[PDB]
């Protein structure tokens, strides 16, 4: 066709739902997207839904129950005689949900009357965006405004370049057909801690080599801390501040060469899992003269509404500045529909949450005690255990600890950290009472069902002052 | 010891809180309780630790994961050989779990401050407290401030008298060394729901005779009408308006005779359980010029802030007016303390939560939507099911929907309803929302971390005003 209002390029988390909101605000929506899927046909989702966010998840599930079904099966009276896990069958059940979701937006896109196009999409000037489709045919649509939702890709690292099945991504270990036998992640970071943790329930020897000598970094130390112990304790052997300087495959292993404190060690892996990072794609986004402009690292520039350098261009996701996550991507989705339909719409970024599957769950929001006290911010900080929870007990889960932190001239809630059963869901009651500005004392004050694990969300918030009611 | 400024009667949530947040407070308090444990010694906790909360908690655990183990395993690719339950196995280790919480708020006493004393204690005039001690010895206590929170107990019904172990209440039901073949219980409501769903969860055949013909009237209409469905389809065989006439204890064996639309039938457990209510205590507590009141039903009298009718007396938990849960007891327990030692607290009664520990669990907080529409409420409301839940599918239990329900007039959300996987946290995070009057758009416009249940209450808050992405 010739003109839309927006033209969305992407049809990720950012993309799809800042094209299914500007759909509804009544803007005349186009969204373009060139992932060919696993069934042969385009498939909207983006990295979240395809290689993401749904299929990780349902792996640790699976690994998970598989997991519990031999180790803590015992102590409710439940004795499965030998259990064992087809992971063929495991990885089908997750082929399965991604191709249902799949089809759930596409749905979801023509119910809200969203033009579809599957090409390459390409910014030129004057925003017009060169469709170049499937099949060679090329087109230019004529957008009011453009939103671009290029997303992001794993980085490649030189010591360990991708060869075959050996040395996999993030997808590729979405994949195996069967359990390595020894494997290896490169990096301690979200992606290798959930990777390693799906191989290692199922009986892989995990290794994980890390680079930097601080676990998990962004976390609160006390979690980090506790973090570790646990996952070390889950079967994980994280090597901090080991540098890997060289892969060999041979013989269908990999042997990396990498140099922690004590030099040069050497590890054999059947897979290795190149974890690094990821990186904006800008890839044949941008017409030489679209105008939009780069930052040094190759994230589109954008400011906090994510316009771009070109009024009616807006960024957004995983290609722009922020945490390089799923809801960051959608609400910043939403933020740019609303505002070219003319709402003010402000997308608050101190608190995104951020939660890590592992099971403990570590999940926060808000700073971290080290943020705060580097910050000269004078804090109170409260803490429970999972294992005073009765809840916990019952649930025979009670590894972790919720942790408040709060201002000590203010009682306003600085920050929500938790690792143990439901962390994610805790932490979202601390962003909802957050949001509206809860002291320590507000959410004291509540009444949190018994029994249940929200409430050693109430204790330690208790506990920030002084009176938690089940410890001191 | 002759003086204190409180004495608590009965150490139940409401009690033991009550006397700990008192001794923090710094009053010398004392608290007085006489329920001889499992193991001969007194064990404080009270109905929801020893037979109540906790117990039903565990039992209601292990039963779901044997149950998932032999139905839901084998989608993740999950095969257990001949999987099987002792059930001695499992109520062993509820019974110690218990005994690891009695223990526990013993200590916490201890580190309180707090003077246990094992006996009956009656209110005599003049706030003197005598402790009938265990071994005859009574003495008399000159207390400052009293604290009745003697609890309630079982209704009792004439056609099912408790005969042995064959017919049995809350307690004996958490008590049985093994599956009933057939199994009956006589109420439909929370406790009987929850110990139906244990024994028929491991093969019991349950039949809930349940004399009214509305399902949960409580629980929102929509909620309980999913309920239902799910329940039946879960196994358990609930009969509607059907009134018990009649037991006869025969051959280890009892026949209950009842009535329903098409009349009489009668059919056989091997087990009956009568789970038609619960009544106050206040067998010997009050002396008869005590000065402390009692209504009609039993209940002691109190005010909104549990003081009775003699100035320096109060009661909580389930001997007063209100929702029988621990919570509110605690609370009650919170408040009075708090009062006593010189703040206003008020407690909130409009947010209580409430939650069924069925899987799906059932849980809400606020107004209902017929509650709503008889008061002549205009409300817009908001549905999301769990099918459309990305974590949901990962997590392979899909059942169930979250349900908002707000002002049409001003936006402020009125009640949160919510059946399918965590409707306790998914609603405390509603119940933080509403203690600070969010409208649904505020819920609506706050980041949600993706994947999680979470996002089914945001979107749900979404949909009470049309824009709920991942619907319409
Ligand atoms: C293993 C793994 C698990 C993850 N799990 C989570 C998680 O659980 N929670 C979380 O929040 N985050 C998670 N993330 C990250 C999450 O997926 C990303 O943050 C998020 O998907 C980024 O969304 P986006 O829309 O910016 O980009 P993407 O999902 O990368 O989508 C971009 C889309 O644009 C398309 N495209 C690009 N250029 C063009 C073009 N020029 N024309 C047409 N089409 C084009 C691409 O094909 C793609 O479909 C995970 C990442 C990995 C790899
Ligand atoms: C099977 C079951 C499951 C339940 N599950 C839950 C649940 O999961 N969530 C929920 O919120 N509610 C639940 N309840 C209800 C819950 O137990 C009650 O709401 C709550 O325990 C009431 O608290 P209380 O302190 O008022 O009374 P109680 O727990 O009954 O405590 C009263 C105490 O006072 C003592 N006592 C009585 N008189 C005297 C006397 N005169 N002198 C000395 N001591 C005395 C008694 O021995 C007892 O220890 C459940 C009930 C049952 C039966």
């Amino acid at each position: 066709s010739q003109k839309f209002d927006v033209v969305v390029i992407g049809a990720g988390p950012g993309g799809y739902v800042a094209a299914i909101r500007a759909a509804q605000l009544g803007l005349k929506t186009a969204c373009i997207e060139k992932y060919i899927g696993k069934e042969g046909k385009v498939a909207l989702g983006g990295t979240c839904l395809n290689v993401g966010c749904i299929p990780s998840k349902a792996l640790l599930d699976s690994s998970y129950k598989y997991h519990e079904a031999k180790e803590a099966f015992k102590v409710h009276g439940i004795e499965a005689k030998g259990v064992t896990i087809d992971v063929p069958a495991m990885v089908a059940r997750k082929a399965n949900i991604v191709k249902n979701l799949t089809g759930g937006i596409a749905t979801l896109f023509k119910a809200n009357g969203v033009t579809s196009f599957e090409g390459h999409g390409k910014l030129l000037a004057n925003k017009q965006v060169e469709v170049t489709g499937l099949d060679g045919k090329t087109q230019v649509l004529e957008a009011e405004n453009v939103i671009i939702a290029s997303g992001s890709r794993p980085v490649e690292i030189p010591p360990a370049p991708l060869s075959d099945d050996i040395i996999v991504d993030s997808t590729g270990a979405l994949e195996f057909q069967a359990v390595p036998k020894k494997l290896g992640v490169i990096g301690a970071g979200v992606i290798g801690l959930e990777l390693g943790s799906v191989w290692a329930r199922l009986g892989a020897e995990v290794t994980v080599l890390e680079a930097l000598d601080k676990f998990l970094p962004a976390a609160d130390e006390q979690i980090a801390k506790e973090a570790l112990k646990v996952l070390t304790k889950q079967g994980l052997n994280i090597r901090l501040g080991a540098r890997v300087t060289a892969s060999e495959v041979k013989k269908k292993q990999v042997t990396v060469t990498f140099t922690d404190a004590n030099g040069e060690q050497k590890e054999t892996f059947d897979k290795l899992i190149v974890a690094v990072g990821r990186r904006p794609v800008t890839t044949d986004l941008l017409a030489a003269d679209s105008g939009v402009t780069l930052d040094e690292r190759g994230f589109i520039y954008v400011d906090d509404h994510c316009k771009t350098s070109v009024p009616g261009v807006f960024a957004i996701g995983d290609v722009v500045r922020g945490a390089m996550l799923a809801h960051k991507a959608s609400e910043e989705g939403v933020m740019v529909a609303e505002r070219i339909a003319g709402h003010k719409a402000q997308m608050n970024y101190d608190l995104i949450p951020s939660v890590i599957y592992t099971h403990p769950e570590i999940a926060w929001v808000g700073k971290t005690e080290q943020t705060l006290k580097a910050e000269g911010v004078e804090v109170n900080v409260g803490t429970f255990p999972f294992a005073a929870s009765g809840r916990a007990m019952a649930a025979n889960d009670t590894t972790g600890l919720v942790k408040v932190i709060a201002d000590a001239k203010t009682d306003r809630v600085l920050g929500v950290h938790v690792i143990g059963p439901s962390a994610a869901e805790l932490v979202q009651q601390g962003a909802i009472g957050m949001e509206f500005g809860t002291s320590a004392e507000d959410l004291g004050m509540m009444v949190f069902s018994h029994p249940t694990l929200s409430e050693a969300l109430h204790e330690a918030a208790l506990a920030v002052n002084g009176h938690a009611i089940h410890i001191a």
